[PDB]
């Protein structure tokens, strides 16, 4: 086999050029889908304290900062609302107003960018007044079917409003196969369902919660009954093989950095186009360091090209709009 | 053939008994390795910008927290000298010297505590004026032969220090052969190797340069490569590693679930210096809870690791004595 | 490849740190599950001559132990009633009778104590006059599909009763997906089912037989027709196969440590949650060997640990209250 | 149990932006390596009939078109001189002259250009004045080890040159092993070697041998054999090889498909004279698109090449450059 | 393990008969497929300047010519009419007349050489005014199931015509489910479909647009929402699999030499009847170069054992009745 | 999820120009190894009442008959000579007698058909007193390494004859790799080694036991053992072998299966004297039609057989040859 000294693995570390010709991964903007938080209103900006050089924006404004991401080939957007709080309700009503932030968006944004992916996001969560990504019941569990159907009643707006792409990020179980029936049914043959298929309950995700605004729904409360255990690996093969079963057409972990193990597992055993989402958490993270210059810039390009290592196609990332400045180059 | 909802994966989440009786991995103490920045001098602590929390500790003080750390059941540490300037040089001598700081801390330990496992590192870098990881060719090339020998004579005088593991930081090719073959040919049948074997040219390093007080793409591997670090614990194990272990940790969980799974070994990963100053700070901005630090590390036992070298080892035991 | 002496397997195990950092399996009290024999009436506690250590349970009584099992942090009780003789019968009527023992039971612990799992026990053993675990045809012959009938009574009666588990322990063809669809049907949407699936025709059971009291009905009679052949491996994995089909959250293999080759093929094929019973005859083996000095008590945590070991994620054993004591250490 | 209509593999078809999204593989320019022909004179180019739009070039002709090859971010090329038939001979001796076409393209573009990577060629068919890849007995036969000898004593000369990277491509059973122990004894520690590991016994190679100015059964790979391509590859990598190459190649992208699932080793592939002649005759004729270029290169990469061979490579990379 | 020089793989190369013994794979005409271009009308023969030697045939003279193709033993043709401009419609009704030039084709050869295996062509491209392979909706993309309405009505016309065998070439979705079910109910019980599993959207198609007619009509056209991009190779495992799964009996790659990866993930992954097509294009290019005296006539031979290294039983090749003369030697 | 009626496995099947699409094997002339009995004398044949139809021949007779064989394209013979018993003895020197009628046998042969090839055999059963295939003790147990000295020198005297191929049959534990150093160390580069790898202690030699005119537990495999025939062809594969071989052949097709899919080697297997005898016989008897034969050669190609040893041979080349 091979052994040292006929094997110096440094040989091929030894130039620039060696090292390009063996790199085993790289890094493009076909592999970055940015994040953004919407905002009801018109002119309106909003700087998040947990995610320093993050906006919520309104639609204008959204629409404007749009072409420069579309100019850098940023090939898709994941909305993400910012409800009014007394739009919140119990039966999270809001979530399928046509009239809502998030399909009033997808069709400002479907108009003026034709080619770009918008990809919505299906959950009740920014629609309730606990927070919970479902309807609860009257000891407070967070009801699996009953929820959804508002998920299906979600989605068809969506696709409605011209989304190219539906993510339900709600993991309540089977609500692919019920959204992906419900949009065959209503002649929605090729809306995509990027499902969130193994979704773990975790701390990382506090930035969003801020960001989004159910932070204060939520309070202290979890999500651990529908959400993934995070010591958990052999049942998010489980969830995937559901979700690819009940008909997405993409499956996604999250959160990402401290799932790299999942999403390996979930490329290699369904060869499926695989997702992951580098949460706020993460983003926070990096930012907070880069800014305090612990770490250089470029653990950017080094967390965002990990995805593609540990096998994602796409990569849901707030850093989307630097990394493709810094790939164009 | 498993379908909704026949099957409905909520199920064993409903409540608590049923999430923990399904529960695939529990992060121990049995996995805790804590690394430790030693200074040279007697009643010293300095604290470091990049490392929140994190203090170096002249030995007096490592043998003062030590107790702790063996009452909170942490199995072993590893120590990293933060070596006075006066003492660098370019043939990295002091790496050898019987009273270098980690040497003198390592009998220190070994003696008060005989059974908490020691862990040195066998590298250049603290000792070397440009802080390469090995010695440098006339146009600045980390020569790799040549770097092993002085690994070696490194090594050796770990193990008469008393440290029961030394491991190799230093990715050079071959050195942990080199280095096996000189302690078993002195004697030394029972000294582990812990190779950090598949071990990247990261950005995620910044801080513990500065911890340590000490560009390296012609011997760390490329963050873009996976099957690459597969053929390097390949080597490190047939070379006569006892443990093996991937760095930076969080970053490559992709490749400690792959290394475990290939060759079935024990497997260690380094949560490094950057990935504790991401969480901390983030923590201490008050962006990210607490709870943070034991999901990072349960990452790492799902991820399929058995030890983990963490500088949240302490506060990560005082939770599980809880 | 590894070879002496560059590889010596020694250094690893030179001192307990080193055992430690390389330990590749840790028993913890999230693995165990206490199984309690249960009796009619007020104030019984009843010693069991071939499981030493062991006592029947009034529900009183039951509920007075279960404090300290409870407190020292055991997730779930097995609960197995001990049927009045008189209340044995050809159809086994009694297994769903909402006033039974272990519906009474399970409704007791339920309240008393609202985060213990309590797992009953689906199967007609019990309840026949003939000891079988289902009903009889003319020729003696132990019915699949009608025995299915009065086990899904028992089922959805266990449910009502407030179980969070129940585990069809019979070994009839397609009980679970049986049992699945009535539970679904009913809107017992979150019971759990914990199938045994691999469930073989043992001379292990002794102990347990007259523990429940079933061992004077069966007398010399056999159950070579449903359960398994101990000589038989491969069939097994199509056992699991079709329970984790039929909806099974669960499955496990009985006995244990007889079997810990299957489940280790049972965890490493199917890679779901995976139980095991160490049975009567395992506990009394061990039990008589420790009383005897013939074996020390350390012996219990090592036969617990060669579970998780083999791949099993929960332990039913008898063993227990003594090993969570152990391990609060 | 994917399954029509709940599945469509057509959603993901629908637009561009969700087919670049799953799009597995890109060509990039680090995939990259044109392979020319090196002509002895000065100020000269020859076209080649059989290779359309291909020239030979004196070494101060490769220099200025290197230029726009170093600009382009191609990394590599593979040099292949064209010796003048004087000095061919039965010896093949040419091959290890210092002043060889070879060696001096090496030292030009080592010197002008020092991050392009160089890769020569280690084989005596351009020297021998048979044009067999070895030397002959009285048989005829193509004698394995003493081509051995010669293909050292070329490969050291090519390290001597500043070559990073020499080629075998010779297909002598165990050359490799005696190349990288001549290297490495000779203190060419970096000198990668890139084996031609699996190269068959091809009718797609005429048009090179009208390019260099150059039956191989016993030698080369009969077309039929897949598995025996795996045991060759095996061999290569015991034997110290960095790199290897499957030749030619788009016929043969099943071998580099199983190749690089069975050794995740670093993988190349050949797309040969003939493969380019085919391509650029239909494209001239007008019967392909100009688009067949990056579709051919782009199967290489699905088929699991790292790098490929391609006389594509100037017009791939300035299509990549948009 | 084997090691230079123990082992020196030169020696079964030594001499011819030991080259003979080893040689793992040998391309025979029990794996010839040969296509043919059909015209309207008697006496017409049209040369193809972009695949030379290939011949567009009238009935009568293809008729004439399949005499020696049989002599040869070739298993069957492909057939591929050259559809009159004026018939070409946005519905593309001529694909299901019954006296169209495929079908009327397929009675005569029927008729003429029972034993000869027809594989007519399912697709609607011959067939539309646009050359796309389905019918176009408003916004111009290729509607997937209201084409599989005239694909299934097409196949259905095909089988009544006698063919052996339909090759859907279209790459709708689901259309190998839909054109089984119909050929079932129908009673074509013993119909093959061949599907086209894996159809890249290649440039290598080009001569066969320029041979059938539907260069014009596609003018710059592209297929890339129906046929695969050329990138993806995990994603050809998926169409394969589905169309298994819907009953083809012999499932295809296409291009081919471009693709012989996929040929062996496939024949690797299914183990099923597995079929490859060396297009126009590779059939010209080789060609081109032969006629240029750039590669000798061998390499048709080398190109054509590659499929069968690659793992294809059969070949769709140009080449096809050059190849069974060589063969016959 | 290939499912009835959907799937109707018979639809291929329907048609005869469909099952030769399909079929996934097919026996050619370049499979078919010949084993041939060779007789001392000359002008004479001799027939094998357990052999029907097949003949032991003088080597003139053997010439006349290889002008057929080799017209019809049959790639190799295997030669056994019947050792006259004056030539017999304890030692069995006779196996490496220069006079010896395998090696006549082999030049004759190698002037007279170049391209045909020639496989002999080593071992030492046709050349003992008591037939067992070493050297015995004065236990009358079979000497391993003892036994490989002796087919050391009849190997050599083979190479030396001119065979392509020698196969050693012999079942002593070691003997390839002592063969294949000898060959290498002698010169003779080239001569392939066809190891019987898998040679069971098997009822179905008797009738080449008296074709040849010559208790074997403690040498030829068990007939219930499989996995053991893995780990002795893995040796025989590092030992270097070229070639490996399985024997008997029918009644072992599973380790044939076992053998092709786990070392992906060339693989052969012998249909022997038993297996003949049979099948002739009971097409004799009319019990069996003679398609029997290409149908149980079929059977070794399916197996994973690439050559069969088959005294079947030339029936079956000249029905190959319709
Ligand atoms: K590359
Ligand atoms: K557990
Ligand atoms: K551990
Ligand atoms: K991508
Ligand atoms: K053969
Ligand atoms: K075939
Ligand atoms: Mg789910
Ligand atoms: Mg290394
Ligand atoms: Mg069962
Ligand atoms: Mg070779
Ligand atoms: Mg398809
Ligand atoms: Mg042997
Ligand atoms: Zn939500
Ligand atoms: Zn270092
Ligand atoms: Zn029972
Ligand atoms: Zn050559
Ligand atoms: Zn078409
Ligand atoms: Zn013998």
């Amino acid at each position: 086999n091979r052994a040292y000294p006929y094997t110096r693995l440094r040989r091929n570390r030894r130039d620039d050029f060696s090292r390009r010709l063996v790199r085993e991964n790289v890094l493009t903007v076909d592999d970055l889908i940015l994040p953004v938080f919407v905002l009801d209103g018109v002119n309106q900006r909003e700087s998040i304290p947990s995610m320093p050089g993050v906006e919520r924006l309104s639609i204008d404004q959204l629409l404007i900062e749009a072409e420069e991401w579309v100019a850098l080939g940023i090939p898709a957007l994941a909305l993400f609302p910012v409800t009014p709080v007394e739009k919140k309700s119990l039966d999270a009503a809001e979530a399928y107003n046509p009239e809502g932030i998030a399909q009033r968006a997808t069709r400002a944004l479907r108009e003026r960018f034709p080619e770009l992916g918008i990809i919505t996001d299906v959950c009740l969560c920014p629609f309730t007044t606990h927070g919970q990504c479902g309807i609860l019941d009257d000891d407070g569990y967070v009801l699996n079917d009953v929820s959804i159907d508002v998920l299906v009643r979600q989605a068809l707006s969506h696709a409605e409003a011209g989304a190219q792409v539906v993510a339900p990020s709600d993991m309540m179980d089977g609500r692919i196969g019920a959204i992906r029936e419900a949009l065959e049914s209503a002649g929605h043959t090729n809306v995509r369902v990027m499902a969130y298929s193994a979704k773990y309950a975790s701390a990382y995700y506090g930035p969003f919660r801020d960001a989004v605004g159910s932070a204060s729904n939520l309070g202290k409360g979890n999500k651990a009954t529908y959400q993934m255990d995070p010591a958990n690996s052999d049942e998010a093969l489980h969830e995937v093989a559901a979700d690819l079963a009940e008909g997405a057409d993409m499956v996604m972990v999250k959160p990402g950095m401290p799932y790299l193990d999942i999403v390996r597992r979930v490329k290699d055993e369904f060869r499926a186009p695989t997702f992951v989402y580098q949460v706020s958490g993460e983003y926070a993270m990096h930012m907070g360091a880069i800014q305090n210059g612990w770490l250089a810039e470029s653990v950017i390009l080094e967390s965002l090209t990990a995805f593609k290592r540990a096998g994602a196609d796409g990569i849901l990332t707030y850093f989307a709009k630097q990394a493709a400045e810094q790939l164009r180059r």
